[PDB]
């Protein structure tokens, strides 16, 4: 492996943009909830994930 | 292996854009609830996922 | 391999856009739920997945 | 004139909307050159105009 | 003139929304130029205009 | 004139937004130039105007 004249982005996350406004969320009765907003995730090398949002509830009532 | 001269973007995630605006959102009655906005990921080498999002529930009533 | 003179994007997600306005989502009685935006997955190598994103349930009333 | 139990919107304007992306404009050899985007304009009781884009020109070459 | 019980939006601009992304604008020979975005104006009693944008120009070359 | 109960939102502007990203704006030979983005105005009795831009030029070469 050699770069003799290079410019080499790898797992790279640039120039992203978010503009929320007057928004709404609401959650009531939720056994297990998750909610996000933005997520920049880069890696070059990965054995597992990138990004992991699991949920698990319940409700009887 | 080698880049004498070069540009090489490998992996990448550039120039998103989100523009939300007034939006609503509910969950009432849920066992597990995921909720995301922007998730922007990029590797370069994975054994994985690049985005996991799972939700197991349950409702009696 | 190799590049003398190039320019070579591999695996890329650039110059994405959304506009979401006066929208509306509602979940009222699920066992599992997963309600997602924008979702830029990128990769050079993967032995698995870019986005999963999974969702079982029950509701029995 | 009176309103007992009323809702009158009278010269409104409300719920615009404008995405533009990637566009070009271009003006060259003009006299005189007038380029709008979005113009919302609203009146109740109006002795004139609401929008008014002149332009006089002369190219000679 | 009168309102027991009302809601009177009178000359009104509300809720406008605009979303432009790389655009690109030139003017290069111009006696006189003009360029606007958004403009939003709102009145309820006018004895002239809105909005007036002119240009008077000349070009000889 | 009277208002016994009443909302009356008389030459109003609101609720305006503008999102500009990446854009690009040139003028390279131009007599009088006039360049704008937001230009929110609001009366409620006027004799003249709302918003002028003129632009008066002149290129020999």
């Amino acid at each position: 492996v050699l770069y003799v004249g290079s410019k080499t982005k790898e797992g790279v996350v640039h120039d992203v943009t978010t503009v929320a406004e007057k928004t709404k969320e609401q959650v009531t009765n939720v056994g297990g909830a998750v909610v996000t907003g933005v997520t920049a995730v880069a890696q070059k090398t990965v054995e597992g994930a990138g990004s992991i949002a699991a949920a698990t509830g319940f409700v009887k009532k």
